[PDB]
């Protein structure tokens, strides 16, 4: 009736030791951004305890973790909080999140909105399908944060609706799913062929439930001295 479930974790590789957290309070961030509690985040999930500090240190990351482990919050909290602490036609996202499906993309936009409550942050989403209101959302509050599928992003970029010349934070959610769906061309395009800030000017984070050879490569081509962490 009462026992502990053991969840395996491993997150070492470079200049990074036990810098983990246990409470969200262990972290410094805008009092309002503590919309985290209203979002029902009571404590840090394993992936968040090991990845948030790393992310907060401007480090790239290759995190293996499945859906339902707190992944989304892990990469939106540090980023959204940073953008809000600087508090505020073609759009120029400051952060980009790449998702496989419109479903994931919508869920991520929603969490971001939850975390953005009563903040100047403008979040936008773009995905294949039938919706030109995405065009207007993009024309409007040229979101500081964008959630999109690789193909539609490319369409919007090629149509000069969206520019990544100021995008310094990028996340590939469910990376394995995107390669399987055949998005590597788009991701390669978006990442290395779209004038997106490079080198120490960009922080790239990767999340995948699985770690195939292709994802091991993607990681080799795109992350820099990345921290590898796995949960489960």
């Amino acid at each position: 009736k009462y026992d502990s479930i053991p969840v395996s974790v491993t997150g070492p590789d470079y200049s990074a030791t036990n810098v983990i957290e246990n409470f969200d309070e262990l972290k410094l961030d805008p009092t309002i951004r503590n919309n985290i509690l209203l979002a029902s985040y009571q404590r840090p999930t394993p992936i968040q305890k090991n990845a948030i500090p790393a992310i907060l240190e401007h480090r790239d990351i290759m995190a293996c973790a499945q859906t339902g482990s707190g992944k989304t919050a892990a990469f939106l909290i540090p980023i959204i909080n940073h953008l809000v602490c600087q508090d505020l036609k073609t759009a120029y996202p400051k952060c980009l999140i790449l998702a496989p499906t419109r479903e994931l993309a919508i869920q991520i936009l929603s969490e971001s909105q939850k975390f953005s409550l009563n903040t100047p942050l403008r979040s936008c989403v773009v995905y294949g399908g039938a919706d030109t209101h995405s065009q207007i959302r993009e024309v409007q509050m040229g979101c500081h944060l964008l959630v999109a599928t690789p193909g539609r992003l490319v369409d919007f970029i090629e149509k000069n609706k969206i520019s990544l010349e100021f995008c310094k934070y990028i996340v590939l959610d469910e990376a394995d799913r995107m390669l399987d769906m055949g998005f590597e061309p788009q991701i390669r395009k978006i990442i290395e062929e779209s004038n997106m800030p490079s080198g120490i000017n960009r922080q790239t984070l990767m999340f995948s439930a699985t770690f195939p050879k292709e994802i091991q490569k993607l990681a080799a081509d795109f992350l820099y001295n990345y921290i590898f962490m796995t949960v489960g």
